[PDB]
Parts: structure tokens; sequence; C-alpha cells
DNA sequence: AAAAA
DNA sequence: AAAAA
DNA sequence: AAAAA
DNA sequence: AAAAA
């Protein structure tokens, strides 16, 4: 038996497995694996899956292969490898991917309800913001899974440019992110969640970095709006990286704790060393500036140490914005 | 075949496309475009439509049209018209609007069901607060679809009141708007839900208004309530807009940490010029009572700058207000 | 046609509608309503409901009903009354209650979804915390839905206690309304959900006094808890009551601004009167003290003001306490 | 009529039940209790309970027995002891279980959709991170649930360790907790949610210390992230330990200042013991520099109190770290 | 909100 | 985003 | 996590 | 909470 070969794979240059001189067929698989460990150019049709409660699918090296159907019985990829695959005109249902590789395959036009992908390695994967839907989905690894995705640029038509196509693929890993950790919310691991919340802030500021990019190329006031976006982009992404590497991105607050400590031990040392201190009480002038609730008795304009102190309080108040939210998520759930 | 027109339209004075001079009789279309590409007073009935996985509606101009069913197989229009349109007493489900116009269409009775609306222009749309049910929906334009909807007027009968339908109808966009935002968790893109935040809470205060307005116009008691009300949903508005216009509705860090700059700068420039400051250590005064850890020092009553000083303090106080949040959301999900 | 009545009315003491000396057979309705406005001692079947897609039911005096199956078809209800009526082993989905009354009737093992109750009275009804589902449920009223249900005391059996039932119905309530709040995040007015908010804190002090006075009423050190919970949980009524009435319950920003406004001119009078301050820096000195940034300015231990400053201090925290939530409400959703 | 025995129960080593030696056929159960009390070493299939609406399981001691299959019809098990029962490989919808013992029993590889577990005993249970799907479900004793749970480690075979078998199951523990309280935030009690916070909270930080200690026992460099990670999950235990333990967890706002207010007055009482301040306005000192807004008037370097100052504001500023989240909790749901 | 496949 | 079982 | 109605 | 289509 044989199909006609999909458009996405034909037509759609956008998609990581195009190709204009694809086979006008494909061969309808019996998903029969005993002879054939890799499959070539098939299509595999969720109403031909053999008939079993769960089927395990082990080893398994496709290339060049279609997805399709309604995959309502569950179905377990065992350290399976995906080369220029198509999941899309597909609905799997409780499908668990485990160890499985997948490399210039694309998960747009797919749903995945309930699905779980575990220990997987992602490379020029493709994914859409609203037509990859992952409803109650586990992705264990995801700064993998969206940061192994990037759009596919040597086939872009004239008329159209490269530039707006990886900016544009910037806001979709953004929007796909914002629903995996949505996800995420209800289940997975904490170092799941935390690796989220990171590359969905990452994904977020790239996004914003993408378009004011896109309204500088794109009428001075324009050029502007779209100058002060992007620098207002690189100021956020600046800020949200050095706090959530101080945070743990609002995981851990012993490290917030520690960064404080070691600040505030570093401002007592240039106390000591400087301004001829005691430590046992440089230690103290430092945490009673840092904390800013003892600033105003050793704060005085014109004092040789008045320029250390300021910036002792400004730490602090650095470091309160630091610590803050990462109390605030460890006693509110 | 035809079909009695609908009691939504003929009857129903509060709906967009009420006409009491519409025809007894719709038409009820076969779902065939080729041959005119503008349906009049046509019922679209979901059991009629034809049998297709995913049924592509392009460029085709609606007028004074009903939806009615379970609308369960996919539909994609695009670039079509819609006016005076009823999509009442029907459920779509996984339902593209891309680059739609809607004009005095009525969204109520309607189930959408993980719909999706792109690119679209809403003019004079009606909803319903409770009967237009967005189950999952994705609404890529929240400001457009919510402030293009307004209640009809012209068909009021005597006994009812022109001020009363608009004012609850600002209520009835309150209420959708929670419902669209509480979706756009999941869902969309983050300019999206910002926009959402934006729509969402201007149209909060907008149905707090309008209510304290008809408390007004509805013994002394009730009035005296109805005025503080006003005032107090007033004062909110204003400073609900001030805030989220310098923080990018909760968006953006690095907009609030400028407006920050901007105010020190200022108040700097100010005790230069005025006071005799160098400039090196009026921006540390500045920063020192904006971000009030240092204000003692400086604040004496009686002195010429003490008012120039409690000034600058409350600036900081507004601007902690206004920047802590961006914090949280940036760092809690 | 007659089937028998149901243990639920006649053995569950604990139920509102629960008679022993109910009738043995109840009449099983063919929902004919033309006839009879007010049916007595009838079993309203969700099998023998006459084919409709929506079943007005209007003006309907219900005593003594049962009702009983899956209510997949649409039902409204319009301005009914149900007196002693079991809704009891049924699941109705999407049924509209409006304007309907409700005495001494029983939502207990009653599933309700994507039901709306809209304009509602109720007294001395019933749920359970557990047996109550009400997924997707609109309860437009949440105070008056939860407040006017109490525990049923006068057939409690000999060695069982009132106290304990009626104890026990508080924590019933407090879950019940968590589920209730759960619901209306996604849904109903601003209003519907602030006053649900309203009644679930109400409902969990409720709750814990509750549960304390039975530690006590059940071993001095249990007794000892007993009393310190009770202690507990009526200071957190206390001042959960008055933060919520001070800031509309996490509601309004302009309220808390208004008693900050109000308390500040009180403590600026006081100075004026008492220690001749002029207006104009009374003021000044109020504000600076309440907002706590400028306290150390004016207070000193022993002086005539010292007091009054510490109080003003005092209302500036506590004005902080009250309105920071509502700012954080307001700017994060 | 009889079964096969499992692979979960003769295969799988890491699973409560595993038994090499166990009888090679199961009976296939009738569901007739009325005989045998005690069932054993039987199979109990979905399709073979009786046609019931509500089946009501009542004072059975199952022990050696398997479930299968879709239990779509409701069971209420009351009372009932599971000893090394196998749930596995079933979906349950709405069961309850009420007052029933678990005994080295497992829930892997099971579907509890809407189900509820009330006054239940659990000891040596075993469940899934992933597998253990608990949708909706109301598990009212969280911690008992949570920590009743543990890794079998006498059916390890060679190659593997006991250590890294229970560090794994460390945080598997940690991701059914995060997946029961996300249950919760739409149900059960006040207090089952507040257990299911401590639940989690404690259950995240040992999974840190078990990878740490995973990560120790698995390169130098490693040794000390091992260390350092364990150093920092040990003091995040200590500070969210004693945080949770002053406030109920984000409960309770009366207990956060009943701590504050015996603090200040332990530190009053040592002003007025130690340095004469008569009582009256030693208080007031305590409550002026726990507060932290009146420190400066008080502190001064290399004064007799001032450690017992710069100790003071420490104190208010972990009070403020403890009390504001309960707070926000009680103003923002 | 009403209306009512 | 597009595409289209 | 594994396992696999 | 119990109860039990």
């Amino acid at each position: 038996p044989s199909a006609a070969s999909r458009g996405r794979r034909t037509k759609n240059w956008w998609e990581p497995m195009f190709d204009a001189n694809a086979p006008a067929s494909f061969s309808v698989s019996d998903w029969n694996f005993s002879n054939n460990r890799g499959p070539r150019c098939t299509l595999f049709l969720a109403e031909k899956m053999p008939d079993a409660t769960t089927l395990v699918v082990k080893d398994i090296d496709f290339q060049d292969c279609d997805f399709q159907g309604t995959f309502e019985r569950k179905i377990v990829f065992k350290d399976c490898k995906f080369t220029r695959c198509d999941f899309g005109l597909s609905t799997f249902s409780r499908t668990k991917f485990s160890g499985c590789s997948f490399y210039a395959s694309s998960f747009t036009q797919c749903t995945l309800e309930n699905c779980e992908f575990r220990n997987c390695k992602y490379e020029k994967i493709f994914y859409s913001g609203n037509e990859t839907q992952i409803p109650r989905t586990l992705i264990a690894e995801p700064y993998q899974f969206l940061f192994g995705a990037c759009a596919t640029v040597d086939s872009v038509p004239q008329g159209k440019s490269r530039f707006e196509q990886r900016a544009r693929f910037e806001e979709t890993r953004s929007t796909i992110a914002r629903a995996l950790l949505a996800n995420l919310h209800s289940e997975g691991s904490e170092d799941t969640y935390y690796a989220a919340v990171k590359a969905s802030t990452l994904s977020e500021n790239r996004a914003r970095i993408a378009r004011a990019l896109i309204k500088i190329n794109s009428r001075a006031v324009s050029f502007l709006t779209g100058f002060a976006s992007a620098i207002s982009a690189v100021v956020g992404m600046l800020i949200l990286l050095v706090m959530g590497s101080l945070n743990g991105w609002g995981s851990s607050i012993s490290r917030a704790m520690l960064v404080g400590v070691v600040a505030i031990s570093c401002v007592a040392y240039r106390y000591h060393y400087r301004f001829n201190l005691p430590p046992e009480d440089a230690m103290v002038k430092a945490t009673e500036i840092f904390f800013l609730f003892g600033y105003t008795n050793y704060a005085k304009m014109g004092q040789e140490d008045f320029h250390l102190v300021f910036s002792n309080a400004l730490l602090g108040l650095f470091w309160y914005a630091i610590a803050i939210p990462t109390i605030s998520n460890r006693l509110t759930r």
C-alpha cells in the first residue's frame, strides 16, 4: 500500500523536513519492525497500528517518515531516532517518548494530549505557538526542547527574508514556552518547572529583542521606538539574568542568603582594610547598611567612606529585590 | 430549502442584528461558495456542511446570516466578512477566524471551544458575560474584541432607558474580559496576555463607574453612596492608568527603572540649579531620598529644600509601588 | 406511575428535608406543568423530561420533590420555588436557576456541571464539602448561598450532639466556599468574585473557631490548646475583617488611599490642636511619620508628642499591611 | 476462572508487593464478599464487578490482590484493608476510600480520576511521579499519604545500589506532592491544603538533599558542587521549617503576630532588666527597633546596648520575612 | 442578563 | 503564523 | 523512572 | 462526612 506525499513536506518551505524533491509516494506501514529497524519514506497511520493495549516501539531509527491520525492507543517510543519526521496532522494520547532523539522534525499541526517526553534530545526541531497543542503534556527537559528548535531559512522564497523568519520564530518559541510552563504548574519535578521558568523568561526577552529589531529594520519615529524597545529588552535581559542566576530563578532562598552574606563580607573587608575598622564591627556596619535600617547613622556627604556606604546601600536594595520573591515563592504556592 | 427566521433576530431588541422587519424565512445553505461569494439572509447549519476534515472558507462576505448547531468539524474562516451575523445557538469546536471582519454581529448564546481569532477586526459586536462561553479560546487581540463591542440602544422599548443598557453592558464586558484573561493564562503570546490585562483592568474600572452612575440615577443616602463610589472608581482609574502606563501593565522592569532614573535625574537637576549642589552628589542626594533609606539625613522642617526633599520622597514611594509588582511578575509566574 | 421514597428523605436525619413520616411512595412526574403549578411529593426523573433542546420551567412551586438522573438536556428554572426538595442523586449539565427560591433543600450527592444560579434566594439549604460537586458552576451570590445553609439539628439521635453537628457544618461550608472561589477565578463578575473572597475568608475563620470549640469541649493540654486556637481564630477574624473592610477585600486601591488620607488628616489635626503646629506642615509631619521614612526626625523618647508620633507610625505600618496587597492584586492577575 | 500473575508482582523488583515466588495463577473474583471476607491471591477485574450504580465494599481484608481495568462505576471502599495489593493497570473513576488501610501496596501505573481518600492509613505504599496520575483526586491526609511511602530496597539486584533507589524515591515523592497540591488548590479543606503545602515543601527540600548526596557519591569539582548543594539544601530546610512553624505554613496571621509580640516582649524585658529602662517605654523601644522604623534613634556603635539593639533589628527583619507572606496569602487568593 | 440549537 | 488528518 | 490493562 | 442515581 502507498499514499500521497504530504504538502507539509513538499510545499511548506518553512518546515524542517521540507523537500521539494521528495518522492510523490510514501509506503504505508503495517507497523512491523521485526524485519526493518529503520523505516524510510513511510507513512504511519493511527488506523493501522496493531491491536494492543500498549505498543512498545524500541530502537527504531525513523527517517523521512510521516505520522497521521488519532493515536488513541498508548505508544511507548523507547530510544527511537526521528530524522526529518513529520508528526503533523496527528493527535497522540498518552504517548511516552523515552530516550528518543529528534532531528529536523516538526511538531506543527500536532496535538499531544497527556504525553511525556523524557531524556530526549532535540536539534533543529520545529513547532507552532498555536498549532502545536500540548494539553497536559510533560516535557521533562523544557530548555532543550524550546532552544533545540529553530526556523528553517534555506528555503525562504524571494520577496521574503531570512531575518523576519528567525525573529518571528523567537516569538513563536516564547508562546509555546508559556504553554509549557502552564502545563508544568500541575506536573513534573521542581527542577523541570524551574528550568521551564528560566526558558520562558529567556524566550520572552529574546522575542522582545527580535520584535524591536524588526521594528528597526522596517519613519524616524518608528526607528527611535524600535531602538528604545531594543535597549529596553537588552536591559531587562541583563537584570533578569542576574537576578535569576543569583536566586536560582526563584527556587532557593539559601543561594540568595549566601550572595547577601558574600556581598556584606566584601563590604566589611573593604571597611576594615581601608578605614581601619575592627572586623567584629566592620561586619556590623556592613550588615547595618546592607539591610538599610542603619543607613543614616553612617552616611554623611563629604566623608571618605560616603561613596562606599552608598554603594553598600545600593547592593542591599538590589539584594532585597533578589531575595523577597524567593521567600514569596517558597511560602506562597 | 428554507427555515424560519430566528427570534434572536426578530424579537430580541438588545441584539446588534435585531430587525423587526426581517423576512419570515431564511434560505438554508448547502455551503457551496463557488457560485456566490456573498450569501444573504441564509442559515448555515452544522449538520449541512460538506464532509471534510478541515473546511477552508475564504473571502466570503456574509450579511444577515445565521449559524446553528454543533460545528464539530474544523472550519477555517480566511479573510471573511460578517455583517449583522448571528453566531448564536451554535457550538464551534476548533474554529479558526483568520483575518476576518465582524460588524454588528452577535456572539451571545454561543460556545467557542478551543477556537482562535487572529488578526480580526471588530466593530459593534455583541456578547454576553455568561452566555458567550469561550473555553480554551484564543482571542489574539483582546482589547479590540472587548472594546469593539457596544450595547445596541436604538431599539430599546418604552419603559426601559438607554443609559441602563449601556452601563450594564460595561459590567458585561468586564465579566467577559475576566473570562478572556483566564483563558490567556494558559495560552497566547506575552503581548496578547498583557493587552488582555490592560483591557480587563480598564473594563473593571469602567464597570465600577457605570454602576456608580446607575446608583446615582436611581434616598439621599443612596445618592451620596453612588457619588462616593463614582469618585472612588474615577480615582482608581487614574492611579491604575498611571501605574500601568509607567510599568507596561506589569510587563517590563526596564521601563520602571527608566522612569525612576528620569525622576531622580529631574530632582537632582533641580537640586543643582536651585541650591547650588554639584551634579556628582546632587544625583546622590536624589537617589538617596528617592529610595527613602537616606531621607532623614537631608529632611529638616523649615529648610529651603524641605518641600523638594518631601516631594522626592513621595516620588520614590510611588515608584516603589510601581516597580515592586513588575519584579514580582517577572520572578513569580 | 409511582416510585419508592428515597432513604435520603426518610433515613438521613442530617438532611434538611428529612421526614421519618414521609409517604412510602412518590408520584413519578411526566413533567407537564400546564395542569398543576405546584407539584407535591413528586419524583422528577431525568429520563422522563420531554424531548426538548431547552426546557423552560417557569413559576413552578416545588414542595417535597425529588430529582434523580443525568439531566444532560438544558433546563431553565425561572422564578421557581423549591421547598424541602432533594436535588441529590442527580447530575445537572448547564442548568440555569434564574430568580429561584430554595428553602430547606439539599444539594448533597449532587453534581452541577457548568450550571448557573442567578438572583436566587437561599434559606436553610444544605450541601456537602465533598459530595456537592460544582465543576465550572457559577453561583452569582456566593455569600447568600454559603451562609444561607445550616445544619439541621432537630433530628439528631441520642448519643450525638447538636454542637458537633453545627461546628462541623462550619468546616463543611469553608470547604465548599474554597471550591466556589476556585470556580469564580475563571468566571463571573468582579463583584461576585470579591463577595466569594469575603465569604471564604469568613467561613475559614468560623471553621477555625468551631474546631477550637470542639477541641475545648472534648486532658488539660488539649483544653489549653483548644483555648489558644480559639483565641487565635478570634484574633484572625478581627484583623481580617478590619483589613478587608478597609480595602474592599483586596478590590479597591482608592478606598485604602482614602483611609490612609483620613488617618493622616486626623493625626495632623491632633498635632495642630495640641502642639500648636500650623496645618500646612502638621499635614507634612503626619504624612512623614505615616509612611515611616521620616520617623526618626520627629521621634524622641520623653517628649510630649512622642506617644502620638509612635501611634502615627503604628497606624502607618497597619496601613502598609492594608494597602500593599490591593496594589498587588490590581497589578498582578 | 484463573488468570496469569502479573509481571508487576513477579518481575518488577522495585514494587512493594514484589514476590519472585508468587504463584503463577491468580483466582478471578466474581466480587461476591458474602462468603469470604478476606480474598487472597485474587484478581479483581473492572469488567466483572456486579451491575450496580454504587458498589459499597465494606470490611474486606484484601491481601496479595490485583486490580485491573477501567472502573467506571462508582465504588465505595469502607474500612477495607489492602496488604501487598496492586492497583496498577487500572483507571478508577470517582472511587471513595473511606477509613481504609494500605500496607505495602502500589499505586504505580494507576489513574485515580476524581477519587477520594479519607481517614486512611498508609505504610510502605508506593507510587510513581509520572505514572500515578491523580486528576481531580482528593487525598484528605496529604502528609500521611506522601510520607507513608518508601522505596523497597531488599530486592535490588547486583550492580544497582540501595542508596540511589531511596534518594531517587525522594524526588519521586516531591513530584507527586506537587501534583497533589495542584489538585488541592480547587478542592478539600483548608487544613488539608496547608498540610499538603507542608508536605510538598519538606519533600522538595528532602529531594534536594538526596540529589546532592547522589552527586557527592558519584571529579573534585563535582564533589565540591555536591557538597555545596547539600549545605544549601540543609540551610533551606532549616529556614523553611522555622518560618512555616512560626506562621502555620502561610495560614495564620495571628500566630505570626504572637511570635512578634513574644520576641518584642523578650527584648523589652532584657532592656528593663539590664539597662534600667522602665517597662512602659522599654516596650516602646523594643517595638520601635523591631519594626525598624526607629532603629537609628537608638543604635550607636560602641554603646553597651548596641549589640542588643542590632539583634532586635535582626529579629524584626526575620519577623517581616515571616509575616508578610501570611498577610499576602490571607488577602490574595 | 435577557435569549433558548 | 502559515498549514489543514 | 522503570512498568505497559 | 455521613449518603449511594
